[PDB]
């Protein structure tokens, strides 16, 4: 048996709750009027849904319409109920309106646009300021939503949306987005390969806010040093290997020795030995503009084997590497 695990922040949000806020499969979902808005053009498809640019004829207002299709139908209700628990939140993206659409006769999300642009896109060219600056806007919209006791689960360039003229943020797709609970055991295939977390690597399922965490980590890793993405694995077990070269093998099997997780036998013939890499390593002369003895300290404090060690999102948001940013007003 695994040793179990309670996150040390927000531990119990949700038993503190009413039933309505957390029970998301008797939620009641309150439709809006199809008709008020016209589809103008396709942006992308997911795995689970369809989401088109469009305009809502009420104000000719631009919006973005999400049209759900999902396998596990659970996740409509999940989404629709995460969404309205954080609507106001800082930096969380704002659902607009639920239709039915007429065409696919599913649910269809109707979102604020948030003009134009991922950041997948930007964010191999922001400047050090910027990286801060943008670190911390994420951040907001991690501490509220973990505060409100809900993990994202997919935090990843293309989720985080930046309107750059006005120097704004959105945290979007709430797709994957869950309660937490303490001690429930969760699904391990969420998060997109190189944003995995070692806890999804190794199946450990009683995680938490803390995933969330070492996604960020990834992300800045990329930024800081111009590296996309920075863990880089052929799939999800040659990912483990990719963290263990730069974090080493033994902090791993403390990692695991700690919680009592068996490593799959897969990984005894790929795994190997690799010691801890100074994050110096990285360091060229293309990306030391970016690189500071605080970035190097808050990525070292993100990028943790142990879920439990990993800086929570308000600790980070105390970090040295944010004294140089601004704080409104
Ligand atoms: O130009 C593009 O390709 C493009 C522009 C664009 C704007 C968006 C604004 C809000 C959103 O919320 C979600 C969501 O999943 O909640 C997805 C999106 C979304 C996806 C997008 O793709």
């Amino acid at each position: 048996g695994p040793v179990p695990s309670r996150a040390r922040v927000y531990t119990d949000v949700n038993t503190h709750r009413p039933r309505e806020y957390w029970d998301y499969e008797s939620h009641v979902v309150e439709w809006g009027n199809q008709d008020d808005y016209q589809l103008v053009r396709k942006l992308g498809r997911g795995k689970y849904s369809e989401v088109f640019e469009a305009i809502n004829i009420t104000n000719n207002e631009k919006v973005v319409v999400k049209i759900l299709k999902p396998v596990k139908k659970k996740k409509i209700k999940r989404e629709i109920k995460i969404l309205e628990n954080l609507r106001g939140g800082p930096n969380i993206i704002t659902l607009a309106d639920i239709v039915k659409d007429p065409v696919s006769r599913t649910p269809a999300l109707v979102f604020e646009h948030v003009n134009n642009t991922d950041f997948k896109q930007l964010y191999q060219t922001l400047t050090d300021y910027d990286i801060r600056f943008y670190m911390y806007e994420i951040l907001k919209a991690l501490d509220y939503c973990h505060s409100m006791g809900i993990m994202h689960r997919d935090v990843k360039p293309h989720n985080v949306m930046i309107d750059h003229e006005h120097r704004k943020l959105r945290l979007i797709d709430w797709g994957l987005a869950e309660f937490y609970h303490p001690g429930q055991e969760y699904n391990v295939r969420v998060a997109s390969r190189y944003f995995k977390g070692p806890e999804l690597l190794v199946d450990y399922q009683m995680y938490d806010y803390s995933l969330d965490m070492w996604s960020l980590g990834c992300m800045l890793a990329s930024m800081i040093f111009r590296k996309e993405p920075f863990f880089h694995g052929h799939d999800n077990y040659d990912q483990l290997v990719r963290i263990a070269k730069v974090l080493g093998t033994e902090d791993l099997y403390d990692y695991i020795d700690k919680y009592n997780i068996e490593l799959d036998p897969r990984f005894n013939d790929i795994l190997g030995r690799h010691s801890r890499k100074r994050w110096e390593r990285f360091v060229h002369s293309e990306n030391q503009h970016l690189v500071s003895p605080e970035a190097l300290d808050f990525l070292d404090k993100l990028l943790r084997y142990d879920h439990q060690s990993r800086l929570t999102a308000r600790e980070a948001m105390e970090h040295p590497y944010f004294y140089t940013v601004v704080k409104d007003q």
